[PDB]
């Protein structure tokens, strides 16, 4: 046949014809939304390398940003290990939830739960990024505040870390040791990029267009 | 009623009583598996803090781990914008899925288009891990300019140094952001060469940032 319609063969379609479809983030990680997906959505996702979906409510495919502009460019797409889920591996144009939010996953159900008569959205964010929102929100005194508002010593931190990683490797020192220097690094690095606005999302766009 | 019950009859179960569930790690972002939830299933994960989903095939509650001991301990439970989606996020005690891959998720398709007959499976990696998976790769192989430095220590430790200091001089000279991105990409790829030569996993470093808040 062709080489398409036969991996379309080999997925586990429910008995309305359809698998989860979920987009991620390729450069971070976050999920951006989740569908579902009908053989065509499939194919059209690979075709067009715009994430493709199947509504069930308006029995219709629909591609993500054909409205709002914010499509999804599919680098990879993965089954699962039973065939019946789909990760669309992608970088988005601009917000992905219709509602406007980042991603549409930004109710948090703990929050909810605790005793405190006040709701408050919030995106879910993996540890690198939960950082990096933590020294955003400083910015806008700890002693992230103190390193925000102190160049030089922010600058004589990166060094002095930098340096302490190296001595890990020379002094053949614990890898716990390595690890936690490394996170030394990490945190002053990233309080750097809040001060020069740069994202870590912007970062390791730069690393996946070196090794492209 | 309770606050858990209040918060279940605000999902948008469909017509069998289910949600699609995702569990992904909190530490990294990878997505570890999907399933479904009915309510008793979240209802488990929020008082358990232990992933657990609705088998469509068995009709039954399954505690992700309760045969292989590799529990996804949840940290946090997200709901999409419409209601009918849930992550789990959380910290997986070990592979999570039954082939032992340590994801569910190492079919890639883009693949089985390609003109060798060869197939080949690799987990789902983003940016970040894809580079650590290369440099292992260059880390394991035998007779390149990242096997150049895993393969002179003082080299690399002299290129770290140096790179610490061309990042903080995009703040200290007032450089564009531009440089800025560039200089912690040059940084972050020589540090992850000296932790493959530590052993140490980018995962095990977020970790411990996590854990000190
Ligand atoms: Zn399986
Ligand atoms: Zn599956
Ligand atoms: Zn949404
Ligand atoms: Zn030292
Ligand atoms: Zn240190
Ligand atoms: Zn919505
Ligand atoms: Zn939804
Ligand atoms: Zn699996
Ligand atoms: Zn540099």
């Amino acid at each position: 046949s062709n080489a398409v319609d036969s991996l379309l063969d080999s997925v586990k379609w429910d008995n309305k014809g359809l698998a989860v479809a979920i987009a991620q983030n390729v450069d971070t990680g976050a999920i951006l939304m989740q569908g579902f997906a009908n053989r065509e959505a499939v194919a059209t996702t690979i075709s067009s390398r715009k994430a493709t979906f199947y509504s069930r409510s308006r029995s219709s495919l629909w591609t993500k940003g054909e409205t709002s502009n914010n499509f999804i460019n599919v680098h990879d797409v993965f089954l699962d290990c039973d065939r019946d889920s789909i990760i669309y591996l992608g970088k988005p144009d601009g917000p992905t939830c219709h509602t406007g939010a980042e991603t549409c996953y930004y109710t948090p159900v703990f929050d909810l739960l605790k005793e405190e008569e006040v709701e408050g959205n919030k995106l879910a964010l993996t540890s690198l990024y939960a950082l990096e929102s933590t020294i955003s929100q400083r910015k806008a005194p700890s002693w992230t505040k103190r390193l925000l508002l102190n160049d030089k010593l922010l600058c004589s931190k990166i060094r002095e870390e930098a340096n302490e990683l190296c001595e890990t490797l020379e002094n053949n020192e614990d890898k716990s040791r390595t690890a936690s220097e490394m996170a030394d690094v990490l945190y002053h690095a990233m309080v750097l990029l809040a001060l020069k606005d740069v994202k870590v999302e912007e970062v390791l766009q730069v690393l996946r267009q070196r090794f492209s």
